[PDB]
């Protein structure tokens, strides 16, 4: 279903293909979105409450775990995020059979994509701000993209 995660420079001339994930998120809306990438830990409600950066109008990246993918997306949707990236921090191997179950059996309101940990680590290289020690995640974790960088998420259909 031809998915792609791309870091685009705000000068409009440079971009860097992070990953074209072979796996698709079942019931994700098919679209392309571009904006800031904000790390929201696991995407739980408390994670979003303790977040400094407003996710409204931004792509959020979350770790798999604690809650379903649908609940992560539903919280990001509620806070007016434009897209969601999901990755596992405990393995390099990609998420398989990623799935979104919503009331009414419909799709997400925003594009949702699973990415490998290597892909997440690449995004973190273009991101600033150490993640809180309380998250108990890899030292490569970063919070928000630098001002000169946006993430272009494309989920195909
Ligand atoms: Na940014
Ligand atoms: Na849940």
């Amino acid at each position: 279903m031809q998915n792609s995660v791309i870091i685009v420079d705000k000068n409009g001339r440079l971009e860097y293909l992070v990953e074209n994930p072979g796996g698709s998120v079942a019931n994700s809306k098919a679209a392309t979105v571009t904006g800031k990438l904000v790390h929201a830990n696991f995407g739980t409600k408390k994670d979003f409450e303790d977040l400094y950066t407003p996710v409204n109008g931004s792509i959020v990246i979350v770790r798999a775990g604690k809650i379903t993918f649908a609940e992560k997306v539903a919280n990001a949707e509620s806070l007016n995020a434009i897209g969601v990236l999901i990755y596992m921090d405990q393995t390099k191997f990609p998420i398989v059979n990623a799935e979104l179950s919503f009331t009414g059996k419909g799709k997400s309101g925003i594009p949702v994509q699973t990415i490998s940990r290597e892909a997440a680590e690449k995004l973190f290289g273009n991101m600033e701000g150490d993640c809180p020690s309380d998250w108990k995640t890899d030292s490569t974790c970063r919070m928000v993209t630098s001002e000169s960088k946006n993430v272009k998420l494309t989920v195909g259909g």
